[PDB]
């Protein structure tokens, strides 16, 4: 491997780009644009070489299409940029920029993560961390904007990504000579499969029970933070 987010989850060239376009700086538009371009080619063979030594089938997928679709809007990307390096003032052109600027962004998040999630387990054990969290800050936000499909749809991001650390965790103990620290990383599974997520769903369930019909809004917040808690005292006893 050896590298690190700092270079996967950079924008930095692309929002110098934006810049140069910006204020019709021909000169290093171009200049910016071949960084970009050449930072977007290490970025799909970083990927590139994730895959190979990979056994996760859909791991992998993710990270074909997320490395795909980074292709297809990389010349886009620049020829956008071109496009208001010419015309500054083309209002036109500006929308354009900052609409590839999101969907570019939105993909490069989704190919860190995804690389990552298929370097390690401690790097699929810390994305599940961040995912977790802020979708359940989401949700706390959707309860509180009484937005049942956020709080619906969010609280189900939670329950795939947490049954998808509790199987790749468990499956990845089965490799280890049974011991002290094996059995307390499952403990720790157990504790969040057969305790936490059922509380959870339960808090899910009543609150878009009460919302889509005639409560505790700090039962949720605590029983989803839980749901973070058995996930970092999962990641902390697989440091062991």
């Amino acid at each position: 491997d050896h590298v690190s987010d700092s270079f996967l989850e950079t924008n930095v060239p692309l929002l110098v780009l934006i810049e140069a376009a910006k204020n019709g700086n021909e000169k290093e538009v171009k200049e910016y644009a071949q960084v970009f371009r050449e930072h977007a080619n290490k970025l799909i063979e970083v990927a590139n070489l994730a895959c190979s030594i990979s056994n996760n089938e859909e791991g992998v997928k993710l990270v074909r299409m997320s490395a795909s679709q980074l292709e297809a809007l990389c010349p886009q990307v620049i020829n956008a940029a071109l496009a208001l390096a010419a015309k500054p003032q083309s209002k036109l052109a500006q929308e354009n920029m900052d609409l590839f600027k999101e969907q570019w962004e939105k993909q490069v998040r989704v190919l860190t993560d995804a690389v990552d999630d298929i370097t390690s387990i401690d790097d699929f054990l810390a994305v599940s961390e961040n995912h977790i969290l802020e979708d359940v800050n989401k949700c706390v936000i959707a309860l509180q904007e009484k937005d049942v499909d956020g709080l619906d749809r969010t609280a189900g991001a939670i329950r795939g990504r947490a049954a998808r650390v509790i199987h790749v965790v468990t499956s990845e103990m089965d490799n280890y000579e049974p011991g002290v620290y094996t059995e307390k990383v499952l403990e720790a599974t157990k504790l969040l499969s057969n305790t936490v997520m059922p509380r959870f769903t339960e808090q899910v369930e009543a609150a878009v029970e009460a919302l889509s019909s005639d409560m505790d809004e700090n039962e949720f917040i605590d029983a989803s933070r839980l749901v973070y808690d058995g996930i970092r005292d999962i990641r902390k006893a697989v440091l062991m």
